[PDB]
């Protein structure tokens, strides 16, 4: 992946068209960027959101988000994910943050 990965795990991931259903994807953070994959063998690069000049949060209650443990990265495109738990939530949100700082 070119550099050491700093954090990977499930995140649902918002679809950004009219409907919004979820996707399940396995994303690995490595330097700057988010990569995900279909599943956990991290095999294909599904797709890479580079995180510079995104600032990570949880979700506000206007997100209108129904999912436990969300958050969203906006620009300074925005994208919603879920975690499982509180706590991966709070690990994925200082991990992006930090990431999105070079």
């Amino acid at each position: 992946l070119g550099s050491p990965v700093v954090v990977r795990g499930w995140l649902h991931k918002q679809k950004s068209s009219g409907m919004r259903l979820w996707k399940r994807r396995w994303f690995v953070l490595a330097d700057y960027c988010l990569f995900y994959y279909k599943d956990s063998r991290e095999e294909a690069v599904l797709g890479s959101i580079p995180l510079p000049s995104y600032v990570i949060s949880p979700v506000a209650p206007e997100d209108r988000i129904s999912r436990k443990y969300s958050f969203k990265a906006v620009h300074t495109r925005t994208y919603y994910f879920s975690a499982d738990t509180q706590e991966d939530m709070n690990a994925w949100v200082r991990a992006m943050n930090q990431a999105a700082q070079v």
